[PDB]
């Protein structure tokens, strides 16, 4: 009715411990969404063109052509980890757990308040806020997927992080095809290169509608509209990461020699020289069985081209790598590829009481080492002898094409039928949840940017739409815009994700590392004496497990 | 058999989850025990007597003087935490735990080998050790708790921590009555106090044997002893600890100014003067009501007189304090009193390949906040003005009985009815586990000793002996002393302890303080090149808990 | 005592012991409270100074209300400033029921 | 509890009442060392500051359920029993030199 | 700190740290919302034990 | 039948001192307004409360 | 527990004491004094009082 709630505020999240070791952690998230009517009742089709950016000869990096269609509808989207865990829970699963499990997930929409500004134009212009118990908000659920997949976590544009804080939704928009070309070049190039945008292809052209092919419900004050359960079918993520290398798989070395005084320097020794030794190498003309020349099993991690950019009908792009380097050798003084980096705003993370528009950026450096260091690989001849003469190894200080900061690495590729690797590791709080699998023949084994991808269907967007509220004069044969009454909407939204996971077990003497608060980090989990809150990343995959 | 085993090596830990967060811990330990024939085959009754040392006046608390009964058996002690865990386990129990319950104990005796050293005395002197299959060793469990009941781990002599390291056994005494009188003085004090040992009282002498009071088992070769299942009924013991004082229980006071920017200097203000405000206090003739004048329902901790040594029939002793104080006020250089130091050996977690006999000691500061800081604490007369005067008030400065280095905090003593406190912490790894409750009419309300008071009855003693091995000449009526074979023996102890846990729930939005592995304690927890190993202590109250 | 004249004995003195008996505290009408929880401690006190009731397991639950925000049309979370929200207060009625 | 603060409802049933605005304590560290008047010097008057392993922040809405009421909506709290021991109306009189 | 700051009014002391929360609570502890002073006359002329 | 405390005691602990409570103070024939004593509360109220 | 005995005596009589033989600023146990070395008979600690 009009005086009447239809739903409960709910942010609590349970665990209900199984049999066996399996706990059922189940998230629940409540928000408070505030919505405006659109600027435009009408699809548009809008063109970006910075080409005046890269005219200049070597900024070929920072092309930002394409071609997008801009609808007047809005996305709720809480696909992203710090939607539904504060870091206390966050603690508890990264500190307990070993694998995660991803079981169902619901949400609804309850307690709908429609407004309408009145703007009474005085000397101090006021506005007085009428309740309109007749407006309408159209709510769209595409459960079928009919409408391209937009993961809204890309952006930084889901909802909020902190649970009493209103929010709002993300105007949806899709891409829309193009055809564009772009030649690269340097800072002192002779002429102009080929920067020319093409235009569109017929045989790619799809323009979708949320009306032709969802049905949209209509809800007034005392409406409620509610999401049924859909289920997840994935494979689990582990908690836990991997330290074992190459060098560090299989039956060590037999020591004929052990040390016998205590220290640094006392150390070890194989009795045997090199060539009189023992086991299996792939080397058929030299007799030396090293640690770096011995038979492993299979290669862990991969050897990519990095900041390669490749181009294709659309334009230049960056080429995606699995698992990027990072631990004892590399800081952030030391620049990685292949390590994200997150930017993000005063809803999802900064200090809110923060000043100016920079956002706030971090670089996630995993804990699993299936990197590779390119500045200690080199290539050798097939003859072999052991002191190595200058032009019988490619070093990564010799120049490829006469370029002296480009070496063989850059364009380097070992990746086989032998390779092993790990998926990628959750990101709190930024990072996304779940992933659509590509609709194509032959899929990729990983994803870069999401640790679970429901391959056979994802739950479907949830689209919202403030209904038109026109005036006494409209005429739909003038050219003019749609004249509207100003309205406003507010809303609760209220989703329910259920996980499961499996409580880890002690395998080794020694401790393992957790998450924990100290003298450091302290005043990054309290408000301040304004109320300006943060939400500082934390890693997910602590305790170590033995790979072979 | 001779030549058949009867049990197995066992040393694991397992978790078994129950339904609604519970699981059952079960720590299995098992050891290598060597066991010498004993010096002497009879009873004795000694007299320790250090009277030189404190016929020096001033060092009366240095007193040794008492009688013991020295018996020819070995005492079996499991009785430490370290025992039966490793400190990853530990690690497991503290950070994911909440409370602790103690549920059963169990332990057994196998392959008992018993052999025999013939020296062959040669110029190098050599020794040739012989099976000998009919010896016999005596075990006696005392399952009555006839016997004084000695705990060997506030000696450190419990058995050892490394399952891969042979252990010993305790020579078993107990104390004899006795009575004496020492007057205390000074340096500096003309003539010499009584410093007497009087003898023994006749209504009080107990002499107990192990052969009169308990049934003793022989076990050749092929025997095996196994004791029953104990099963304990305790009050569970709490892994959280409080932090509230008096000074914040209850409701704070309304603030009417907030601050307006950030800062460690923006403060908040009541608006109310300290003479207008309202609320209950218990000063019939003051109007102020301040944070430290306002009713709160009890009180948290107590004082105790530290560092009084009270006197007695056998001699003076320290009186136990059951919290000492602790925390940003307190370190290592702030000596304190509750704090209980405990001193060990290479078996019991100093580096084993260290040198020299100074054993390895710390202080273990706990972490909840009950203690007292005698530094602020002051009395002042009843007419309560507030600038107070120099006559009006006790100051931890002023000397009592005229010596500077004493003040009122030395003689205080505020226990009441008033008084909340809580039990002791346990204590990884010297600490006890469990503890028997005096047979007495009235008994306390706590030990400072031991997590755990088994009220009833606790687990019998398990003594241990070899049985005597005579020779051809042997005359009973002769006054000289009973001539041996050299015997020695090696069996396997095998102890089984349940506990019964219950995990912890997230309550706030920070994390919490865990234990973890890092930089500093890292190589504490893996051996040296020749083998050292330790084991550092780890605290066990982590988490906090809201008192009130 | 320590060379004060404001200070005697007395002040310092204290002879609680095993031997001592004493009563529970009175109620104070109309100002005093009712009931009180106790300490989630293991050694309780034996009486509170503040309430003669004192629930040992569990207390009644406290009540908490609040009037749910009411927004403006401007309404930006990714800026700074305080929310604009409109001026609304709330009366209801509260119904109690205590059996002694 | 708000009736050490005298912040609890009102005593009059025809006269309207006001809720209290609800806090609690945070940690915090602080040392104070006494002294008096015409003491030469000033003792030590030192706030410290937080300790990382006492830091509890509660929010009501990761915590409890929260209902929201309309106009037409009423909420109800089920009944509690409590479980006590009795209080007694009178007094005693007699001294240690009035027994027996 | 700028009041006990004085020499010899340590008793004065209110230094405290608190969370300033929106919500507000409702408290009916006490012994005058229940009561008025008739029925709180019978309850402590007529009977023993509560 | 009951007990001496040490009355006006300030303690001091962790986050700064406190009164010592006491569970019963005197009152009678030898106590009047005039002579101050300590254990019994006093209680201070507004407009609403009495 | 007493303390354990490293020398006992060899005849009988009442002046033939047994000792110790560690110093008192080399033993082992448990004590509640935080800036003291020396474990004597006074200074150990004990359950209850």
């Amino acid at each position: 009715g009009v005086g009447i709630s239809t739903g409960t505020f709910n942010n609590q999240t349970e665990f209900k411990f199984l049999e066996n070791g399996w706990v059922e952690i189940t998230a629940n998230s409540s928000r408070l969404v505030h919505l405006n009517m659109p600027e435009s009742e009408n699809y548009r089709r809008v063109v970006v063109n910075n080409m005046d950016k890269t005219a200049v000869n070597g900024n070929m990096a920072l092309d930002d052509i394409h071609a997008q269609i801009v609808t007047p509808w809005s996305l709720v989207d809480a696909n992203a980890w710090g939607v539904w865990f504060n870091p206390g829970d966050w603690q508890l699963i990264v500190n307990t757990m070993s694998e995660l499990h991803l079981v169902s997930f619901e949400q609804e929409i309850f307690n709908v308040v429609l407004k309408t500004v009145s703007e009474s134009a005085t000397q101090p212009p006021t506005k007085v806020y009428n309740n309109d118990l007749t407006a309408s908000l159209m709510v769209a659920l595409d459960s079928n997927n009919t409408m391209p997949f937009t993961p809204a976590a890309m952006r930084s544009e889901t909802l909020g992080f902190y649970p009493w804080k209103p929010t709002i939704p993300t105007p949806w928009r899709y891409y829309f095809q193009w055809d564009r070309t772009l030649i690269p070049s340097h800072t002192g190039t002779s002429g102009t290169p080929t920067n020319i945008y093409h235009g569109t292809d017929p045989d790619d052209v799809q323009f979708y509608t949320i009306e032709n092919s969802v049905p949209v419900h209509l809800l007034r004050t005392g409406d409620e509209f509610a999401t049924g359960t859909f289920f997840f079918d994935c494979k689990p993520c582990r908690l836990t990461h991997t330290w074992q290398t190459n060098r560090a798989l299989g039956l060590p070395p037999f020591l004929n020699s052990l040390p016998q005084s205590e220290g640094a320097t006392n150390f070890g020794d194989i009795g045997v020289q090199q060539d009189k030794r023992r086991g299996v190498t792939q080397m058929g003309n030299t007799n030396y069985i090293t640690e770096a020349t011995i038979m492993r099993p299979a290669e862990v991690g991969y050897s990519a081209p990095y900041y390669s950019f490749e181009a294709s009908t659309q334009g230049p792009f960056k080429t995606p790598i699995a698992a990027g380097r990072g631990g004892a050798q590399t800081d952030e003084n030391q620049a990685a590829d292949g390590n994200p980096r997150y930017a993000f705003g005063r809803q999802h993370g900064q200090k809110t009481t923060t000043t100016g528009e920079t956002p706030e950026r971090f670089t996630y450096i995993a804990h699993q080492d299936t990197g590779r260091y390119p500045e200690g690989d080199w290539i050798q001849n097939i003859n072999f002898n052991l002191p190595v003469t200058n032009d019988n190894v490619l070093l990564p200080t010799d120049p490829i094409g006469g370029k002296t900061g480009i070496n063989y690495t850059n364009i380097f590729n070992t990746y086989g039928p032998l390779t092993a690797l790990n998926n990628v590791p959750p990101v709190y709080p930024n990072g996304q949840i779940w992933d659509k699998e590509f609709d194509t023949d032959l899929k990729p084994r990983l994803h870069v940017n999401a640790p679970f991808v429901c391959q056979n269907n994802c739950p479907g967007q949830l689209f919202v739409k403030v209904a038109p509220n026109l005036t006494n004069e409209y005429d739909p044969d003038a050219s003019a815009n749609m004249s509207r009454i100003v309205t406003y909407s507010d809303f609760w939204w209220k989703g329910k994700l259920v996980f499961k996971a499996k409580l880890r077990a002690s395998h080794t003497w020694n401790p393992i590392q957790q998450m924990s608060i100290n003298v450091d980090n302290q005043f990054n989990y309290v408000p301040s004496n304004i109320g300006g809150m943060k939400i500082v990343y934390e890693k997910s995959q602590l305790a170590p497990r033995k790979l072979y």
